[PDB]
């Protein structure tokens, strides 16, 4: 069933919904950038989905005021239901039942008030309204019951994605926040940002490799003075123009280095958002996860309780005037069992939001 912590992963979800931002600088700010230049993640996007949690959020004490009046309605229903058709049962059996397996329920009812005047005739009279208006109290909460079952499911289906009871179609929001947040994981810059890393420390190396053949080679062209005069221009010549090939293919690496570092440092950045947003995301998509399991149990407790109230409401219109008084009291029984149970269950909801709502006091 529908638990305590249930209720409170709902308002814990409604919480966070209503705790988004929703203005457009405002959203910019929780994301830390104005463009980022990944389809589905610009400032615009987030927005128009934090615009639509928070107002599923807003929506939710109207579906909750909904689910509580209508389990205390319910629970003095049933209670009246049971004790009402308990005392009917109880009039007819102090009928002998020799006359019980062949007087007819219109015997004691109609056949009493067509003709004219009697103690018999009012309480006759009575008989025929009482189960009259338990036949239009029964519909009433099957109808009340119904309408509380559809705010619930599409309170549901817009966080689960599908068609609501106006025939609209939604997404989904939890679906939505997945979408965003496969954007996100395939938008990625880990492995681009380590085989930059890497490249930056290997060209850091090569700059420095030759840095030191430069002061090689032109220690290297020096080596002419041995000979003196044109034994140094020849050594002067060949090293001396390694020594600038050296120098030359060393200041193309330092231009080629501050790219790269300009590079990486805007994908780090990218990559710092991208993961802050995710964490969010998560967060939220945690929340929605717990409120979706929560309104599962809510649904399914308000398929089976309108279930029980139609069973009950089929079982009412079998009685008529030629039912036998011992078959009109086991019809009876037939009408009353159904609420046994819808009453237990809405006393145990009303029990859980009692819990629920002394939970915040035990904790702290």
């Amino acid at each position: 069933i529908f638990t305590k912590e249930d209720l409170i992963n709902l308002k814990l979800y409604v919480r966070k919904g209503l705790s988004l931002p929703t203005r457009q600088d405002e959203v910019e700010a929780y994301l830390g950038y104005k463009k980022i230049d990944v389809a589905g993640l610009e400032p615009k996007d987030i927005k128009l989905l934090f615009d639509e949690i928070h107002n599923h959020a807003l929506n939710w004490n109207d579906v909750e005021q909904a689910v509580l009046q209508q389990s205390l309605d319910l629970d003095i229903a049933a209670k009246n239901i049971i004790s009402t058709g308990n005392e009917i049962i109880n009039l007819i059996n102090q009928m002998p039942i020799t006359l019980r397996v062949k007087t007819l329920l219109g015997d004691i009812t109609d056949k009493q008030l067509e003709n004219i005047t009697s103690a018999d005739h009012e309480v006759a009279s009575a008989l025929k309204d009482i189960l009259d208006d338990m036949k239009g109290d029964i519909n009433r909460h099957q109808t009340t019951t119904e309408n509380v079952r559809k705010k619930v499911s599409d309170y549901r289906i817009t966080l689960t994605g599908g068609e609501l009871s106006s025939g609209d179609k939604v997404n989904g929001l939890e679906p939505q926040v997945k979408t965003k947040y496969d954007l996100m994981e395939k938008s990625n810059m880990r492995k681009s940002i380590k085989e930059l890393d890497e490249k930056i420390k290997e060209k850091r190396q090569r700059i420095e490799q030759l840095k030191k053949d430069y002061d090689k080679f032109v220690g290297l062209s020096f080596t002419g003075a041995i000979g003196g005069i044109i034994a140094m221009a020849i050594t002067g010549g060949i090293f001396g123009a390694k020594a600038e090939n050296a120098r030359k293919e060393k200041n193309a690496l330092i231009s080629e280095v501050a790219e790269l570092e300009s590079k990486v440092s805007s994908q780090r950045a990218l990559q710092t958002a991208l993961e802050a947003l995710s964490l969010s995301f998560s967060d939220i998509g945690i929340r929605m996860v717990d409120a979706e399991s929560a309104l599962n149990h809510l649904d399914f407790m308000w398929l089976s309780v309108l279930n029980q109230i139609t069973e009950s409401q089929i079982q009412f219109a079998m009685i008529n005037n030629a039912l036998r008084l011992t078959s009109f009291v086991n019809k009876f029984q037939q009408v009353i069992t159904p609420w046994q149970s819808v009453g237990d269950s809405a006393r145990q909801l009303v029990d859980i939001f009692d819990e629920a709502i002394k939970e915040y006091k035990k904790v702290y």
